[PDB]
Formats: C-alpha cells, sequence, structure tokens
C-alpha cells in the first residue's frame, strides 16, 4: 500500500547548494536569566537538542533557468536532499553541571557512614554528563520518548506521597529540549518533587531520548531520512539518597541487627555518570553525509519545502568562566569579584538538494491526498508546528547553482 | 567566479627540496623573563602556536638551469607546494601548568564542604592540559577564533561588575599565541579580572582556536591548503569558584533551607582538563604528507613566494626542572637551592616544491589583479604582516635540485 | 654526490644464519654495587639502552664453499643484513623506581597546603616510568641527544646559583645509558645539583633520547638502516618542588594577598609519569623484521664486518624482590630480614645476512676512500670506538649456511 | 641434519574426532586443604598451568576399517594433530589474592610517611594479578623458566643474610604450577624467606614462565607445535618493604640530612599488578585452531601416541565466596558464620587427528633411532614423565570417524 518515492518522484540533473553561514548561540549553560519578566540571557547548553527547521524555497515558484523542465499542469516540483554537512566551530571539551543542594548522603562506593540522617543532608556536588553525539534528517520533526508522571491510575485508589505511576510519553523534540544525561529520559519536574536529586540544569525540565523504534516503524518514514549516533558513559561515583525509603528491603533479604545499627541504611542508590574521553576520531560532524539510500520509503524528499535537522553534540560543551571586578582592594578579597557561567555553540549547516518532478496522475493524486494532504493544497492542484519551538533556518535566497564555489559543493562534484 | 589554480597555472617537472635544518626554541613554559626592561628568556611552551613564515626565493629571479622554460614576457613563475614533513625531535611527554593562587574553593567532585567562604580561598593547584595536535599549510596566515570582551553593549545601559558582553573575535594566529587548553578559546586578560581563575601561563593572555569553518569557506582558499588535527581530553577533577555568584539559581529550581545552610553554595562549576595518554601511534608528524588535492581552489600555489605553516604539538610538552646550588650546607637545607622551569622545542621543516609557470593573457592578468594585486606588482608586469610576529624560516639559498640527497626527497622519488 | 649501495654493491644468492644464543644480564635496577673498589653487581635496569656490537666474520677471509664467486683482485666481499629478530625472554611487567628523599612538597593536583616551608621537606616517593620500546640497526653506533649544562655563557657575566645555560648535546648512545623517563632527556648530574629532584636511578646519570632527525639527515645513513619505536605515558600525579623559586611568577600575573598567605607558593611544577598498560599486542619484539628497503643510502651493508643493534624494552622491567633471613626470632621482627633489589634481562639476537661483492674500479675505490677509508685499509687494497661501551656479541664461528636448522632461517625460507 | 616430518611421514585421508567431554576442577584458590595428613580439597586457582597429557590409542593396534592401508612390516602408523579447540565454560571475571601479613610499609605512590619502623609492620593487603592467556600443543611437555636460589657461589665465600645467588632454572611445567603474577617468575620459597612479601598463593611455591626461546630453538621442535599468548598488566599501587635494606643507596647519590630524617627510608620498591579489563573480544579460546604449518620441524606428529596441551586462562579467575551458618542468633553476629574460598575451572578439550603412515627404510630407522628411540621400541621394530604431574586425558575409546556428529568435526568439514 505504501510505496517508495522512487516510483512516483522522478530525479533530475539540477543540483543546488545552500549554506546557513555561521550560526551562534550564546547563553547560560544551567538556566535562563529573566529580569524582571522576560529572558535577557537564554539557556544555551551543550546537552540541548538543536532542531533546525530549514525552510526551502518553493521550486514551483522558483526562478529556474528554463521552465520547459515541467508542465505547470499535471506536474509539480519538490526538493530532494542529497548532501549534508553539519559543521561545528568550537574547541572540543567537556562541560560540568552541578547542584548546590544535591540529595547526596554518603559516598557508598567505598564504605561509610554510620548514622547521620537528619533535617537536610544535601551537599554541593558537581559532575560531567554522558557523552552523546547524534544527527538526524527528515521532512517531519523527530519523536522523543521520556518517562513522566502517568495518568492515574493503574489499580486503585488512595494517596499520598506514594510512588507516581510511570508512563512512556512520546512527543516532538523541540529546539532546546535536554538530551539524556546519566539518569535516563524522564520528567524530573514531576517525578522528583524535591528539586534536588539531579543537577540544576535538568531538575526543572525533561530529558528526552529519541524514539528510534517508532520513527523507523512508521509507514512513510518522513521523520528518519537517516540518523547517526554515538553514546558513551561509565559510572564515576556511587551514593545513596537522603529521606524516607518508600519501598524498604524485604525482611527475607536482610538479617536485621545489631545492638547498634538496627536502622536499615538508605537503599536508594544512584551513580554519577561520566562522558569519558572526547576525541577528534570520534567526531560525527565536519564531514559530509550523502543520502544514498533511505531507511524509510521517503528517500529524502522534503515535502512541504522544509527540512528538519536534529543535532546533539556534547563534545563541545565547555563552559567558560567569566570574572568581573566590582572593586580592587589593596589585598585579594573574594567580595570584589563576580563569577559568571557562559556557554557557546557554533554551527554551519550546509546542504545540497536535487530538483525533482512528480507526474500527477489520478492514482498519484489519490496517493498524495492520503499521507500529507497539504502537499496538494500548497501546490494549488494553520501550521500545526507553530506551537512548537525550532531554530528557524531560512535558506530562501540562499540557493545557488554554482556548486564549485562552496566547500560542500566541491566535495559533491568529486564524489558520489 | 572563483576558479581553481589548475585552470591558469601550468605544471612542470622541476622539483626542489628545501630543509630548515634544526630549529631550537628554549625558554620558560609559563612566562617571559624580563630583566630589567626587555625579555632575557622567552616564553616557550608546548601549548603555543608555531606559525612558521617560510620565505621562498623568487623563481623569476632564480638561477634556473635553462631560461628557455618560459618567456620573460607574458609568462611568470611561481612555486607550488607538493611535499611536506614537519619533524619533531624531542621525547614524547606531558607538561603541567599551575597557579599558586588558583580560584578553587571546594573539591565538588565528591562532596563538601560546609561553610568557609572568606577573604581569600585561593589554593596552589597544578594540572595538565588537553592534548592537541594540528598542522596547517597555506600561502596566507591562518585565522583563529576566540571569545573576548565584546563591544558595549547589546541592550542598555548601566554598570558595574556585571557580566561582560561576549563577542566571537576572528584574528590572525601569530607565532606564540596559546592554543585552547581545558577552558575554551577566550581572552582571559579581559574576561577574568581576578588573574586567578586559570593557571598562570594563560591567565594574562588569550587562547585562540582555529576558525576552520571560515578558512574553509573562503573563496580562493589561500589559508587552508590542507589541515590535520587531533584533540582529546577528559574531566579530571571538579570544583567551584570562590566569590559572589553573579547570576543566582532561580527561585523555582531550589527548595531553600535549612535552619543552617540557608546560603546557597557557589554554583559556578569548572573542571580541570587532562590530556590522557600520549602515544607514538597518535603522532601526526615525522611522516610526509603529499598535497594531492586541495580543499580550496588554491591547489598549493605559494603566492608571493611565501608559505605559512602552523603547528601545534602538545605531545612533547614536558617541562624540565633545573636545580642550581647557591651553597652546600653540612645538612640538607632548601634555602641552598634555586629551582627553575625550562621547556624546549625542536623542529625540522622539510618541503618539496614544484615549479610552475603562468601564461598571462588579458583574462589572466585581470583575474590576478583582483584577489591579491601584489602578485602582479611584485612580478613587474609595505607588507601588512610586519605588524604580526611569525617564526621566520629563510629558505632562500636552501633550495636544491638533488632530491635523493635528502630524506624527504628520497621519500618523494619512491612515492607519489 | 652520495649514491645508494645498490649501485656499486652486487647481491648474491648466499644467505647465512647467525644466533647470539641466550644473553642474560642480572643486576641491580637502581645502581651498581661496589665493594670495595670495583663493581660486584652491575646496574641492570629495563630503562637502559642495550647497544649490541655484533662482530661479523670477514667474508674475504671466510671459508666459503667455492672461491670462484669473486676474483681476489679488483673485488671484495661484505655482509649485508637482510633479516633480524630480537627475542625477549622474560615475563611482561612494569618496574618501579623511587627516591627516599625526593624533592616533593605538596600534592598540588587536588589542593593544599598552607605554609610549611622548612629545612627539609623531601619525601620518600616511588613511581613507574614511561613505557618505551625501540630497536635500531646500523653499521655505526646510534646518536642520542640530551640537554646538559651548556658552555658558559650566552650573555655575561656573573654568578651564583643562577639557572645554568642549556645546550643540546648530541653523543653516542653506549650500552647502559639511561633512556628518557618522565622528566626529559637531560644531564641530571649537572642541571640538578641537589641529587633529589628525580629518582635515584637517574639522578646521578644522564637520560639520552635518540636524535632521529640527525641520524636520518646523515648523507650515507650508516646509523639508521631502520628504526621502530613506541612511546606512551600519562600524568599520574602533580606536585611542586621545595626550595627558593629561582624565577618568580611575574607581578602582572598574580594579585597579591592576603592578610595571611602573602608568600607565593612554590610555582615549580613537575608531574610523575606512568607507562600505563603493557600488552602483548603492543610488542615490537619476538617477531622477525626484514630490511626490504632502507631509508638512507646504506641499504643494510655492514661496513667493517660489524653491526650495531640498539634495543630499548621497558615492557619487561619487573624488579624482583629478594628477602634473606639473618636470624629467625620466635616472633616476626623486621630486623631479622634483609631486602634486596634485582632485575634481569634476557635477549636472543638472531640475524640473517646476505653475501655481497664489490667490483673495485677506480671510481669505486675513490668513492670508498671518501666516506669510511678503513674499509679499503682493512681490505688490504686504533679503533675510535674502544673508548665507548657496547655489549660485545661475537658472531664469528656462529655463521651457518643451513638456514632450515634455525627458527629465523625457517621463517626466512617461507617469507620474503 | 634435522629434517621436517613432511619428508618421511606420509599423510592419509582418514580423520578422527575426539572430545574430552566436560572436565571440572573445584578447589581452593590459595592453598590445599589437608586434614589431617592428605589433601581433602585441592588447590584450584585460575593462575595455575593446566597441562593436559592427552593419551592417544595406538594406531598400529587400532580397529581401523581396512588393514590394506599399510603393510605390518616396514611400515608403522602414527597420529597427527590437525585441529584443536579448547573450550572454556565459566563466566569471565577477575579473582583476587591477598596476604593478612603482607610486607607493605608505606604507600609510596603519593607521599609519607615519617618514621614508624618497628617490630612488625605487615598489613593485610589484597590485589588482582596480571592477566595472562596462553595455550600450547606438543608431543613433549613444555619448558618453563624461573629464577631460583642459584648454586653457591659465584665469587666467595661467606654468609649470612646476604643476597642469594640467582640462577635461571629451566624445568618441565607440571599441571598445577603457578604462572607469573606481577612479581616475576621466581622461586618465592627460597628467594623470599619471610613468607610475607607476596600473597599467600605464591609465597610458598614457584611461578614459572614459558621459555619460548629455548623451546623454539629445539632441533626437532617436539615441544612447540604452536603457541598463542596474550599478557597485559599495569601498575596499580606503589609501596616499599619493611626490614633492613640489604644494599643501601650510595652516599654519592643522596645528600644526607637533616637534623631529623637522617635515617634513609626503605628503598626497596615493588608495585602491585592489575590485569585491567577482561573482555570477550580478547578471548583465545572457544574458537578452533588449525595447525596448517608448524614452526618447528615436527609438523604436528604425536610421537608416542600422546599429546601435551598447556593452557593458562586468568580471564575466568573469579573466586566464589561461601558462607555457612553455625547458628542463628536473635541479632546479626559475625561469630555465627564461617566464610570459605572456592574456585572452579571448566574445560572441554576437542581434537581432530589425521592418520599417518611411516615407511621405515634403513635411513628412516636410523633417523628415528636417534631422536626418540622409544618410538621404535614401542613399534616392536619406565616413563620418565611419571615423576611429574599432568592432567590425564584418556582419549582411547573416544575416537570417532563420524566427524559431522560433533561441533569441531562440523567446523573441520566446512574449513581447512
Amino acid at each position: 500500500k505504501v510505496v517508495a518515492t522512487d516510483a512516483y518522484v522522478t530525479r533530475t540533473n539540477i543540483f543546488y547548494h545552500a549554506s546557513s553561514s555561521r550560526l551562534l548561540a550564546v547563553g547560560h549553560p544551567y538556566f535562563s536569566i529573566k529580569r524582571a519578566n522576560k529572558t535577557v540571557v537564554p539557556k544555551v547548553s551543550g546537552y540541548q537538542y538543536r532542531v533546525f527547521k530549514v525552510v526551502l524555497p518553493d521550486p514551483n515558484k522558483f526562478a529556474l533557468p528554463d521552465s520547459s523542465l515541467f508542465d505547470p499542469t499535471t506536474q509539480r516540483l519538490v526538493w530532494a536532499c542529497t548532501g549534508l554537512e553539519v559543521g561545528r566551530g568550537q574547541p572540543l571539551g567537556v562541560g560540568v553541571s552541578g547542584h548546590p543542594f544535591l540529595n547526596k548522603y554518603d559516598d557508598v562506593e567505598n564504605s561509610g557512614s554510620g548514622g547521620n540522617p537528619g533535617q537536610d543532608n544535601r551537599v554541593n556536588v558537581g559532575m560531567d554528563y554522558k557523552q552523546t553525539q547524534l544527527c538526524m534528517v527528515g521532512c517531519a520533526p523527530p519523536l522523543g520518548e521520556h518517562w513522566g508522571k502517568g495518568k492515574q491510575c493503574t489499580n486503585t485508589p488512595v494517596q499520598a506521597g506514594d510512588c507516581p505511576p510511570l508512563e512512556l510519553i512520546t512527543s516532538v523534540i523541540q529546539d532546546g529540549d535536554m538530551v539524556d544525561t546519566g539518569f535516563g529520559a524522564m520528567n524530573f519536574a514531576d517525578l522528583q518533587t524535591n528539586k534536588s536529586d539531579v543537577p540544576i540544569d535538568i531538575c526543572g525540565t525533561t530529558c528526552k531520548y529519541p524514539d528510534y523504534l517508532q520513527m523507523a516503524a512508521d509507514p512513510y518514514g518522513d521523520r528518519l531520512f537517516f540518523f547517526l549516533r554515538k553514546e558513551q558513559m561509565f559510572a564515576r561515583h556511587f551514593f545513596n539518597r537522603a529521606g524516607e525509603v518508600g519501598e524498604p528491603v524485604p525482611d527475607t533479604l536482610i538479617i536485621k541487627g545489631s545492638g547498634n545499627r538496627t536502622s536499615v541504611g538508605s537503599s536508594i542508590y544512584v551513580n554519577t555518570p561520566s562522558g569519558s574521553l572526547v576525541s577528534s576520531e570520534a567526531q560525527l560532524f565536519n564531514k559530509p553525509y550523502w543520502l544514498q539510500k533511505a531507511q524509510g520509503h521517503n528517500n529524502g524528499i522534503c515535502w512541504g519545502n522544509q527540512l528538519f535537522v536534529t543535532v546533539v553534540d556534547t563534545t563541545r560543551s565547555t563552559n567558560m568562566t567569566l570574572c568581573a571586578s566590582v572593586t580592587t582592594s589593596s589585598t585579594y578579597t573574594n567580595s570584589d569579584y563576580k563569577e559568571y557561567m557562559r556557554h557557546v555553540e557554533e554551527y554551519d549547516l550546509q546542504f545540497i538538494f536535487q530538483l525533482c518532478s512528480i507526474t500527477l496522475s489520478a492514482e498519484v493524486v489519490a496517493y498524495i491526498h492520503t499521507m500529507n494532504p497539504s502537499v496538494l493544497e500548497d501546490w494549488n492542484f494553520p501550521d500545526p508546528y507553530k506551537n512548537l519551538s525550532f531554530w528557524e533556518v531560512n535558506l530562501k535566497e540562499k540557493f545557488s547553482s554554482e556548486l564549485d564555489q562552496y566547500p560542500l559543493g566541491r566535495k559533491f562534484l568529486l564524489q558520489s
């Protein structure tokens, strides 16, 4: 019932290059800065999803060299993505996140400690996150999965303070969403009510992980033209949580003691992640990718003259430390200086598209009415994505037919 | 509009070898030594850019074997780089930098510590930097990028002690500039006013990172004939900064405590880098590289009879410790000895050039008037780089036509 | 002017095998043991150069099967090295060196420490060195480079206790010389007068590193038939030196404090090395090497009927601990036992040579008078190396024409 | 003089499969358990040599399908090994050894410690050994080398407590002998008289390392049909020995201090080994090996109808902990439980042999009289190995001609 685009989308020899030029994002790696109402400094972190909404010029209204390529009736034009290079322009490095009141009790990796459960045992702890690189391309935004406070309730009926029901929520990955760290893809705002179990840059948001299985199993495959990924982490340190154990260890699994002791220690264990080594050999970016064959049926056809490119790059997450002097005392005094956190991201999106025509027979128009019907409406033969948030990359007025005048174009001529 | 050099630069069969012989740089790995006015011992560190300005003899005035190769009118000569080997002659190793008053408060990697914010909490801390290898070649100096105190100001209007505006500054990489370490490419002299947030060898200078995106996107491509790079690092330790937090954690993200505590700990986290293992298998140097095809349109043509070779090598950054005796007491007394820091760099630049002629038609002269016009002025058909500082490598009177008498020449005959 | 040996040295079909049998070196890994005048136990350490002087029988005086191969007049014979296998016969492992009075002040990697500068702050510290594997072959001994107290002086004129002038000294690598460790290639006896900055096994000697650049740039190339190398290390720990800072941190680089503090901490940082993992996959030895093509012009011709084979192997540096009982008290008492340090090295040098003849014309005799003139004098057509120290390997009376009777010979028949 | 078996041993087309089935060894990883006279629980450790003496049925008395293959006179039969797979059937893991009274004084890796030399400074310390995998095959038992108390004496003449003379002892590796661990191949029972310098599982025995050089240099090569090996380790921790320094540091190498200090610290350094990561990709076993070509002259001929298979596998050295309850008090009391150490090893030896005949001419009988003469005596044309200890693997009555009924046989049909 669902057929590949190669059956009804004819390819041409017309290729175009389009570069987004340098794209810079400068902000705070932990939280947005609002004074007094709206944001003044945005939240820019290396562990954020960069979902670029690349807008392409309509080929049916494009200033083509000759209009004899197609007939205005029965035929329509659409762009097809054949080349891509996501350039990164920052030094490799690892950034750290932390929490001045992290719910850490005792370092459980080695031993300790006797009995000091009290009012507040939160400690100021910092850490580095898991290393994650990924990039996807499609004509529809990607799908992410995360565990959130589920609809109440499986079984019945009573509160309170009990464990919340878990539900795997599939959603659209927006630009600015947090990637997984070292604690899973979950909604920490709802599942961790103490605002102190994970570092401050994720304790009030949600970590989303790409739903590769769902996006690959969809019929048309408009969300995954291709994808590349590299995740790596190891267990840095171990510790236990402070507070009451909601579900204690059964009696059969622990022989109670002990004169002293007698109180079962906190058995809620969590480990800090670590991204380990970052290297140039492990880089996914700064090198071109040619969409020879797509995994889905959509073989790189940018329906609606748009292209969604998702990028996650934690290998350039270095957080710069700024220090401004309020005064200069005769001696060194900490009260004279203010410390600031700043992070930067540099991108250069380069694309190479192939012009394609579609002969609209009665069967083709029927097949295109199903699937996305707006494809026919925009062809003359409201956008539901205005509620989401993407990094708009306007590539209209950026298309060029002189391929050899650009780096990606030169690489295209000498390859494929 | 921009065409490759292969269209208007004809190749010959005449090849020449030129070696810089042994080049030695001995100095202090942390700072220059000035007594009393000018420097007596230079600052020589493995984490510095080595930008060699190789001066080539003018082939139009060269004592060629036969002048019948070209006509003095309508034709001019120019050198083309075809072979290169950057030889390093020191043992592999890692050097350390430090600061006797580094702005480190508490080791935040594990836990701690209660409440000791005071006048001066700076500690004597040392560390090793991120491992970075790179080498570039072009007929124009390379471009580096770094973050500096930006032009004031985006938004308005008031001081003081606030976070300084950030601006991505692209500049020319001079010989002696610092490569990125584990804290980004920034101007620490302006962005960190306490002179104590990073080790002493970078706290008063600027770390520059190559702007690969801009140099690759340049029309003529005079700055990137080719490049090789290898960067790697991991997070060694974590800590927080002392002093006032310029931007506090939002009220929404932390549940305030605590009887005691009540003061939110320092939430300015930065991690020390570490270059990890250095090995012979990871070396980029001591092996020849042949410029088969250039990424830009300039296919290795050394316009102006000069060649800029940039080199970064942190794999031989070992800092030697010297100890001189002032006296020899009966027992061992530290007051009898002076300790010194010394670092050395050994280079051997080997090149192999190809002679080329250019038929100067009306179109060729026109195309060469645009781009660099001095190419025509020097051909008889002020230097803006005298304000910068490069390692001058005079290869005039060093060209030889006997290729088999040199190592790189021997490798050239049996290869390519 | 300099031509390869392939032009004037004709090859034959006569091949010979020669094995040094088992070579054992047993001694002390730190220092030689002299009682009361001369050494009783030699210094045998895995970080020493093993420079074997292999003496070959004169082919002009050899009992060849038939003398009709060459004419006694106008022609002479010489051996050419075509096969080599350096067999190591000890378990892989890492040995440690140390110093009971090492000039280590504070562990500067993490933090600390306040203010304890005093008479003697030396600590008993041990460490493992950088892993280094290398092997070379030539008809002349190899050249090593190291930094020593240079000739005084560049600039003028006064003492005392100042930093000594540094000079890169090239010398001949003798059997027993120390390889670089983690503190560089320098003459610790002259540049470090306190006898306490590096462990005891290098603090009174000199660490030499091979000058690959000079030996490769040699015209005839008699010192490098070939070479193989593998170096690796990382930064284990960081610390600073005790004693007065000979070159203080410049004022412009530190903001003076602090009520307390006020005294700038020791800013002379040096890091302990570590050879990391040793594995069988990283071994260079126990496998044959065939000299197919030489980098220099000397294509494996053993002039003077001798061959210098240099070997460095730190992957078998395990130091055995011996414990001898002086008495046996009723209980355990440390005074009853003496602990000793012992290190061993097992080698098996295997060679396969090819007989070659040289037709001595007037031009050939002239070319051989220049270069090494003793080649003609010994042919009948004082040794300057008796002042140096090499491991004499007499392979006369060890040549055999039955190749299949030996391991390297069997590997030779089935290969090359 | 020595010729390969291919010259006088004719091959046939008859192949047989033989499997040892599952072989299990369960015991104590540290020491044998003797109550009261003889052993009740054997010493089973992952760091032991597994030397299997595989006994083959006599082909001259074997029930072959047809006796027309050979003539009973002038011809004899012998088995030849062509396929082998040593299957391991335990989970991968690392086991630890230790000593409740290990001769460890101060942790010398970092710093410390002042002055606490006393009666007994032994500490309870545990560690993991170096990872070692190896397997060998031959018709004669393998040769191991180790350093032992040498014959007295080189030079003369006196005791006591002095360093014992070292001698490289070559011996036969028996089943149960200890492999090298991290402290070399030596006889700890004789060279370390305090019974406290190494963990308990090697402090009273001898660690043997294979003498690859000698076994490869044997004329006939009956001991090394082939071998495979993988060794890896790194330096975990550093420390010094307690007790008297038998050979002190010379005065010339240390500047004596210091008011305090004055006593030179213990300069006998030794490092704990560590096998690092064990992985499935590094496994040598559970995969077949086909003896295509032998390194020696013996091309897999099992003289005497026997086959020696040596195996070392430390990747499955996990030591299981057993806990038996003597009583069950109301609370938890350590006096109620006994802790035990247990280690297991699972093997499955699979072989595939090729039947071979030998034409006994006058020269063949002479050549076989030399070498092993018992080969002719057993052919009718006491065992010196009964004093040693091997794992007897009786493969008589286990030969099968149906190759496809077994895993190794199936792999043989589809390979070689």
